[PDB]
């Protein structure tokens, strides 16, 4: 469908409630340490690196999904969800 294959993605921080949501485009290839990388340069969280974050996918209003580090985002999320990631970090939890 279409020229290649690409799609907007909505990605909050690791915090609690409402904040600075930001939106980034994620192609086929698209990797989770990749999203990670636009996510990340866009929070101005340098302090560490995307290799140290989580990518997680909301579905339901309590249930999210985990993507691995090379599992084609545009093929790893929850179609029948919406397009929403939260960018956690790899803490001792």
């Amino acid at each position: 469908q279409q020229v290649g294959d690409c799609c907007i993605i909505r990605v909050s921080l690791d915090v609690d409630n409402g904040n600075m949501y930001k939106s980034i485009l994620v192609t086929s290839q698209d990797k989770a340490p990749a999203v990670i990388r636009k996510a990340m340069d866009k929070h101005n969280l340098e302090e560490e690196e995307p290799e140290d974050y989580e990518l997680l996918q909301i579905l339901s209003d309590d249930r999210k999904l985990k993507i691995p580090e090379n599992a084609n985002v545009f093929y790893a999320m929850n179609s029948t969800a919406n397009y929403d990631f939260v960018l956690k970090k790899r803490t001792f939890t």
